DNA sequence: CACAAATCCATTGACAAAAGAAGGCTAAAAGGGCATATTCCTTTTGAATTGTCCATATAGA
């Protein structure tokens, strides 16, 4: 059992691990969306981290 | 000063309105899911502290 759950949590932590990369990959990409909602009531920093 | 009658306070009872609820409804409020490609924002005055040189005293050569 130990094995087995260890061979899982390795996975799920790799798993983590891509999705942290491409994430911070791609906040360049939020913040280009974020741009044009720019005056619409909501701080920019709000705008980009719920992006 | 006793006996005969009109005038009061209490229950029966029913009856209508009123409210607490319950269901049935419907307006509305909140999720979820979208796949050609989108990649870095728009006036002084004074005091006190902090970071910067200066006097200087001492320790080795």
């Amino acid at each position: 059992v130990k094995d087995i759950n260890r061979r899982m949590s390795i996975g799920e932590a790799k798993a983590r691990r891509a999705k942290k990369e491409m994430v911070e990959a791609n906040l360049r990409l939020v913040i280009s969306i974020a741009k044009k909602y720019t005056n619409r009531g909501l701080q920019f920093l709000d705008l980009i981290q719920e992006g």
